[PDB]
């Protein structure tokens, strides 16, 4: 899967525009819904050695939010490495330059989308 596809896909399904809070990182892109509040989606190129792969070539990865019980299912698939941040089950690093298929990624995102749905609750009774 190429980044151009990810950027066009997000603007197509998430209709969200890229953001870069840190100017020292213009190549970094962050997607978030201000109408949903609470989310995590960042795309950045990190060394292949930072994902556990021996290769020293740089690769493109994106943050994927999943449920604590579906982490084993998604994390079981190869090419997907766990987040190196403080969390792990909440956010999972996915290798776009990996063996992951475009249709396979779309299915996984659909599952994460359910958690990024707008208006989680709003009813007096």
């Amino acid at each position: 899967m190429n980044r151009q596809q990810f950027i066009d896909y997000a603007q197509k399904k998430y209709d969200t525009k890229p953001d870069h809070p840190w100017e020292k990182f213009p190549d970094y892109a962050v997607f978030r819904h201000s109408d949903n509040d609470k989310w995590y989606a960042l795309l950045m190129d990190i060394p292949a050695e930072k994902i556990g792969i021996n290769g020293d070539k740089r690769v493109d990865v994106i943050d994927l939010k999943v449920q604590p019980e579906l982490v084993g299912s998604l994390r079981k698939k190869p090419g997907i490495y766990p987040a190196y941040h403080m969390n792990k089950e909440h956010w999972i690093t996915v290798l776009l330059n990996g063996p992951l298929g475009a249709k396979e990624i779309h299915s996984l995102i659909e599952d994460s989308f359910q958690l990024t749905r707008l208006e989680h609750h709003h009813h007096h009774h």
